[PDB]
RNA sequence: ACCCGAAAGAUGGUGAACUAUGCCUGAGUAGAAUGAAGUCAGGGCCUGAUGGAGGUUCGUAGCGAUACUGACGUGCAAAUCGUUCGUCAAACUUGGGUAUAGGGGCGAAAGACUAAUCGAACCAUCUAGUAGCUGGUUUCUUCCGAAGUUUCUCUCAGGAUAGCUGGAGUUUUGUUAGUUUUAUCAGGUAAAGCGAAUGAUUAGAGGCCCUCGACCUAUUCUCAAACUUUAAAUGGGUAAGAUCCAGUGGUUACUUCAUUGAACUGCUGGGAUUAAUAUGACUCCAAGUGGGCCAUUUUUG
RNA sequence: AGCAAUGAGUAGGAAGACGUGGGGAUUGUGACGAAGCGUUCGGCGUAAGCCUGCGUGGAACAGUCUCUAGUGCAGAUCUUGGUGGUAGUAGCAAAUAUUCAAAUGAGAACUUUGAAGACUGAAGUGGAGAAGGGUUCCAUGUGAACAGCAAUUGGACAUGGGUUAGCCGGUCCUAAGCGACAGCUUAACUGCGUAUACAGUACCUCGUUUCGCGAAAGGGAAUCGGGUUAAUAUUCCCGAGCCAGGACGUGGAUACUGUACGGUAACGUAAGUGAACUCCUCGACGCAGGCAGGUGCUCCGGGAAGCGUUGUCUUUGCUUUUUAACAGCCACCCUGGAAUCAGUUUAGCUGGAGAUAGGGUUAGCUGGCUGGUAGAGCACCUUGGAAGGUGUCCGGUGCGCUCCUGACUGCCCUUGAAAAGAGGAGGGAAAGUUGUUAUUUACACCCCUGGCCGUACCAAUAACCGCAUCAGGUCUCCAAGGUUAGUAGCCUCUGGUCGAUAGAAUAAGGUAGAUAAGGGAAGUCGGCAAAAUAGAUCCGUAACUUCGGGAAAAGGAUUGGCUCUGAGGGCUGGAACAGCUAACUCAGAACUGGAGCGGACAAGGGGAAUCCGACUGUUUAAUUAAAACAAAGCAUUGCGAUGGCCAUAACUGGUGUUGACGCAAUGUGAUUUCUGCCCAGUGCUCUGUCAAUGUGAUGAAAUUAAUCAAGCGCGGGUAAACGGCGGGAGUAAUGACUCUCUUAAGGUAGCCAAAUGCCUCGUCAUCUAAUUAGUGACGCGCAUGAAUGGAUUAACGAGAUUCCCACUGUCCCUAUCUACUAUCUAGCGAAACCACAGCCAAGGGAACGGGCUUGGCAGAAUCAGCGGGGAAAGAAGACCCUGUUGAGCUUGACUCUAGUCCGACUUUGUGAAAUUUACUUAUUCCGUUAAGUUGAGACUCAUGCUCUGCAUGUGUUUUGGUUUUAAGGUGGCCCGCUGAUCUACGCGGAAGACACAGUCAGGUUGGGAGUUUGGCUGGGGCGGCACAUCUGUGAAACAAUAGCGCAGGUGUCCUAAGGCAAGCUCAAUGAGAACAGAAAUCUCAUGUUGACCAAAAGGGGAAAAGCUUGCUUGAUUUUGAUUUUCAGUACGAAUACAAACUGUGAAAGCAUGGCCUAUCGAUCCUUUAGGUCUGAGAAACUUUCAGCUAGAGGUGUCAGAAAAGUUACCACAGGGAUAACUGGCUUGUGGCAGCCAAGCGUUCAUAGCGACGUUGCUUUUUGAUCCUUCGAUGUCGGCUCUUCCUAUCAUUGAGACGCAGAAGUCUCAAAGUGUCGGAUUGUUCACCCGCCAAUAGGGAACGUGAGCUGGGUUUAGACCGUCGUGAGACAGGUUAGUUUUACCCUACUGAUGACUUGAUACUGCGACAGUAAUCCAACUUAGUACGAGAGGAACAGUUGGGU
């Protein structure tokens, strides 16, 4: 018996995300008339450290098309982007860093960040610091487009989907070692409580499938099926291959 | 269901005032030591200042609790007191608010903590839960008076079954017996046996040159729970007349070569206790008991 | 009534009586005394019981026959209540402390007041709040009880009284979060809940957020001084203000063809309009560091008051000298143009994107001056018996302490809330025509109102929580002087307190605290405890190293007081001078002292190595702080959102305000250095078997071949997945090398008697006088080894080991001193425990008696101690076994199951083609403030072709501006349309008849549930089957008869090895026959069974029961009886007939399987055989079904459940029916002593020995056993302390010798005296170094835990190795882990003490008990005796030493 801390994480409660001083969900500007029949001049007013992520957020000030008021979207900041810079969102904007073109306008070989999976998605792919999705090639029409993701994989995507030209800022922030436990602690405090992880072998055979025994060993295969239930699925899940790569 | 007694199970609720962890908003922590980058000068990268970094060191408050296996141990105290000791600007300490609840939580992981309750909290109920196991079980006299053995049993600390025992009814008195005698059988122990079989065993004799041998013939030493020709004592069986003996007729699908037999029956004779001694001899219902131990002789490891 | 015989009794049965509460019937008693109770007034009955005198009592009760029951107590660790002994006992001992007088009172160690003396010692025991408490606050009064002595006192008791707000808080806002709306789930209970139609009577034009709760520490309108009450105050009063809302009035500003002016500017002043809408600011924010300035505090000096000291000195020491909120006034611009760069901080920074400089503007604090304001407050003086006065002044100082501000510098894979509310700006909507106007409601003054609730007190060594007035715990603020680096320690001022039962003595033993000559760990498991070191300055500092460290390494010297000298600033008037003057900081010298001086306080012991973990960090609240957890680094795994992992009954959520430099799931554990081989096993993963449905055939119909998903098979990959990694001979003592059997691969690099090596205290060095320890090597390593990570490693450690120096009372070896105790008194005053009690020896006994038997004995009553006994107390043994008792955990146990994968059907419609791919409306997903979609059209320029063309086509992109309440054009008499195109009401996309969902079907599913995990048993377990069953023996001559006794056997075999008849004779021996023998085949003679009969062993058998041939199937059918086990049940096996039908033989007969004794199976269920059979209950026919009778399918635990582990995290009921200790019986084994005489002993059995044999003793070894103990006798060893035994090591006196002397060996009387210091190990033993006269062996519950110790063993944490798939296991190793109570009785040791032919006093006697001395050496005797020589004694005497 007893439920494993793998299983307790879905329950919510104490494993929820620490969202409080985070400064708004980062997105592209919601698909307008203006963006898809021409373009709309943004102005970058601020650049902000959002806590619990590597990327900066640019805060951008568009004029509203219909009312007198002045709107404000917060993007994930492509690097080479400064306070005072005009961004130009839309279909008929130039291919330069900052700007938010649809993917069919971008000529292949282009580096793109913060890309929309669907049309009007607001921007899902390649948002983490340093990353980008490169364009491979178009359709005959310009309807659909190939992209290569930060993983490796190759994704067909609608051409009327859009993203920012250039690489996301905060590039290469894993090349340092955190020397201290303290520096790990300050990292995961402003995210969820996922730290410190206890090894399941140290636990008793109640609390985990590995734990127990007069020597500190696992005792059955660490590799486990996709078909196994909640609370079996620990260790190496559905693994094609094990051991050191080459 | 004679009375009292579990470890547990389930149903429905109450708790984070202690503690575990997250979140929001507040507060807190002398004085020393060491002297990182950066900067300034002088000398040809060295020398001197400057500077004030660190999950750095010494050490207050605060958090903690190593040793004395000190004191105390019907305590001041259901965890305290003394001297000593760990850490002290951080993965730190801490108030209030808020989130997580019982096969659930929370866990820098000890099965820890979750109101002195934790290898599954607490409260009430199902519940007077079940117990082949412990402990108790309340007046007097009178009469009779056991068993620890048989078989079957997931049986070996229990049952069922028979026996031993009591009570309630009857049948009934030349019939009973843990005994001998008279006559007749069965038995293979004790002893005895090997110049009897079978098996074990010592000793010599007498049967082309030896030679111990061979084997044979008559003798000899000693033996046997799983060898025996022979064979006691003590025990065991049956019989000793009225539920008998004889003579004669009938019945019969049996039996015979045949009223020849066989068994059963009718009648007619013969006979009253036909060895000793003593002496009146079913049916029902039910209890307790099914751990036994000892002694003389026999006897197995 | 008579006669005779008889009379024990637990468990148990039956019979007759006695007694109790009520009902029915009947006979009665009683206020002249009922019931009950007490009693030496008594009586009766075998007894249960009954009757009754006397006393008390005051109202109901009894006898007899019946009916009825909540009907009889010594026990239940029974229940409730009451009461003892223990006992006037344990005890009231922390927090330094009280004393004297007077007053009050019945009464004073304890109340109050004074005087002294102490403590607290501003991170206070002080002054204020919160939580919690709830009247404890204040006054007056008091009989109890309470305040562990007292009490006149009180937080007790009683009767009264007390809490005043626009400004102090709540109230208002929103945070983490939480309730509800729309709906959505569910039978509801619940659970989810950001979805929705939520200003200018009438006319327009706007319109995206839903209501509320959530902070007495976050945000926020405004308050301060003095006085006042027995108890309240920023709340009352006096005075001085401020804020929110709303406002009259008089007098000023400004405008009147339209909202003030000034300055070059930064910006300014008494005023100086600003609607909709929009943007901005404040509210609004981290930590560390130093620097500067300020408040308050502390400090030094002068002046004026009062006070203190005065034998002596002292222009002296101390206290007071204060000023509130509120109100007024005291970075940026211009000129200019920088290199010979300049300005500037403690630190760095700043500057042609305009520095220095000169002149301005602005921000500010808790700064200065005046008002407030001296009238108040404070300190004094004089008249009244409360009136009136003077004074309150003027300056310094600082790395000082406190809090605040300011600008800087640094740190982060950490970047440090929101909303209410207040204001600004852009915008220009409105109004206003020189007067009742109109903007000013904060232009100045004036006027009015401010609700509701909290408000006392404690906030802790007595108001809270711990059952309590409990040495415990519980958030915040302020924080003085001296010493010092210092909020350290030590002493003090303000404020607070003396509350903690006292007095007397000063025994042992305690508790804490001191000190010890000589030696210096010899003590001990172990340096445990305690010592020693310690501050500052100057000098000096290694191995090793990740170059940062190690380092305060190690190792040295100095320090006090007093008198001097030198160096280090600031402000004034213009070569540097002249005046005035202020810090505590360094350096050095002289002198002086009992050589002291960080003088008290405070304050590291050090060094050399090994093991583990890198480090800081964390942990088992109340036995485990570590080597365990974590950690950074390293590596693997899954996942591109219709997704990965996870929650949910459902709806739907978490990760996710997320997107691979990410989230999720694992394993290793910094750095350095490496991570070898194995894919057969078990997992994981990659591309024949065969369910439901549906289809087709058969038959009257129910029923009864193809097709056939996933999975499993088949075929690959994968070890930083679980894991695994060999033997044997020969060969130059050794085996480079050759051969051989075998695995998926055969342990590679490394490392080792390891925290891992059984043998093992391994072997060789080293440390030691001596080492089961430590270190360094050596490896056939029981059982090392590579991210189950291998080998290292600086720094670090309340970690585990060893050695050295220093230092010590740990030790030799104990001794003294201090306080509080114990002790004695006054007052107060428990509890555990208690069958009855308390002197021993032996005996027997349930095998270690306080009681019993036989002895020794035995004299009141008491006090202080002590730990031998009471198998003392504390707990229904936690070890072990039993139970058809559990629970936690595991899995390849049995039965399932959430989840998931897969197929079918519904959802499910419309098309097309020969299963594929078109449609869109079901259904699904995403986005938007549902704003611009579909198809046509022109507006501008533009690549440019022809002015008008199809179009391909674009138009804001040059700068951190602005874009809102449209202008224009044009029509209605002041309001419209166009500008701003028509189109069709599809908000815009993505997917789409597939997903999803519902119901069935199949696979997977310790994630989870429920359950099980035999018995016998010289304890259980392992082993075995004694669990069904046969033979022989045990077995004691009928029968019966046990053990885990003995020797063996069975789960079959066979159409013949069954049946019958006939013929024949077998094993073996003897003598014979070409090839031929020891064995072939043939022949005669002899052959009592010596062969053979399917198999164990035993019976039985010769014209057979054996062998060979012939013919056959009785090994058939129908059911009963009997025998065997036995209950006289069943099964099985067998026997004897009956009624059939066959076989063989001439026939008699024989044959119902084997010549006889073993060779096997209920109910239920299934299955087949039999009948013209019975039933399916409305009636026929006819499939299927149910029956009746007889076989088979099987339970071997064999009279017949369907079944794996583990628990050291454990639990319950029990068990001495049953193990691990002592004790008891036994004595194989161990130990000790005899008897015989073969030989040894030059010769000689016996001086001394003693083979082959043989007889005893012992309970100091170890077994064997299970009697005692499981509602507990505290399981090793050491220390301490006593006594006993003799089987004598030494000492005394002898005897014998292969005894010359010396030295010995053997034996007798002998237990009087003695038997030691150390190294290693937990040791008991052992083995060494040494001494000595000698270092003998044993017992006393394997003496000795309310005597200690806790090293070992034997709980819970953790590590290694081997075993196990795992949880876990180990008589394998390793480290960390609570040792409770005496005050009872006796015993022992000490203390008083009643009484006896009187009192009292002194001197004595000595029954009896206990005993104490014992060893060695030197000098002479003596270089003598004796001896061939070497060597070499003794007694008496003398002198010392040990214990």
């Amino acid at each position: 018996g007893r439920v494993i801390r793998a299983q307790r994480k879905g329950r919510g409660s104490v494993f929820r995300a620490h969202t409080h001083k985070r400064k708004g969900e980062a997105k592209l500007r919601p698909l307008d008339f203006a963006e898809r029949r021409g373009y709309i001049k943004g102005l970058v007013k601020d650049i902000l450290h959002d806590p619990g992520r590597g990327a900066p957020l640019a805060e951008v000030s568009f004029r509203d098309a219909y009312r007198y008021k002045l709107n404000k979207q917060r993007m994930v900041a492509v690097e080479g982007m400064y306070t005072g810079q005009f961004i130009y969102c839309g279909k008929n904007a130039a291919l330069t860093i900052g700007n938010i073109l649809p993917l069919n306008k971008m000529p292949e070989g282009t580096v793109v960040s913060n890309v929309e999976e669907k049309a009007g998605d607001r921007g899902t792919l390649a948002r983490t610091s340093g990353t980008y999705a490169t364009i491979v090639g178009h359709s005959d029409d310009g309807s659909k487009t190939r992209i290569r993701l930060p993983s490796g994989a190759r994704k067909t995507v609608s051409g009327y989907s859009r993203g920012m030209v250039g690489i996301v800022a905060g590039g290469g922030r894993i090349d340092k070692p955190m020397l201290k436990a303290g520096n790990a602690y300050h990292k995961y405090k402003v995210k969820r409580n996922c730290w410190p992880k206890v090894r399941g072998v140290a636990m008793n055979p109640v609390e985990h499938p590995h734990g127990g025994g007069n020597h500190q060993h696992i005792g059955h295969p660490s590799t486990v099926s996709r078909m196994a239930a909640p609370g079996q699925k620990v260790g190496l899940i559905a693994a094609r291959r094990t051991g050191l790569l080459r």
